[PDB]
């Protein structure tokens, strides 16, 4: 349409090993996130499939607090060896007002300090749809807090996903 805005929703260096963060955020998040971060994630249900796999669809439901209610994420590519997942939001109200279509890539990279986690959004914008930092800062801030809580859980539970 008007174009694509690609932006980094999270760039987070962590002492936790990348295989473990990958499992927590992309593979087993439907179990972990409602337990560990209920203030950000009410529940996650499989709309299609019953395990994280290419083609599955997970619906993430946000608390009443949240400015949006839900998102349906279709998993299009998984490269577990590279700790990489790509999904497409096929339905939901979590978009910045002016987004026709949104694609996300969650990547975890091995570093010397531990991991570097990058979550990248590709926002396809409608005709003359203005977009500003204030439109994505709430998501950026919420994601950092979620990561913080998940990181602490994995530190406190060193064998989980090891």
């Amino acid at each position: 349409s008007m174009g694509v805005f690609t932006c980094t929703l999270a760039d987070i260096t962590s002492p936790v090993a990348p295989a473990r963060l990958f499992q927590a955020f992309t593979i087993d998040n439907h179990n972990l996130m409602p337990k560990v971060v209920p203030q950000f994630v009410k529940s996650i249900d499989f709309v299609q499939g019953d395990s994280t796999a290419v083609g599955c669809v997970k619906q993430i439901n946000f608390p009443a607090d949240a400015p949006f209610t839900y998102v349906k994420n279709r998993v299009d590519e998984i490269d577990a060896s590279k700790y990489y997942l790509k999904y497409t939001c096929i339905e939901g109200d979590a978009f910045p007002d002016t987004v026709e279509y949104a694609v996300y890539e969650d990547t975890f990279e091995q570093t010397e300090t531990g991991s570097r986690c990058k979550m990248v959004a590709h926002y396809h914008l409608k005709g003359d749809s203005v977009m500003k930092e204030e439109d994505v800062a709430p998501a950026k801030e919420g994601i950092q807090k979620m990561f913080k809580a998940v990181e602490e859980h994995l530190i406190a539970n060193p064998q989980l996903y090891a």
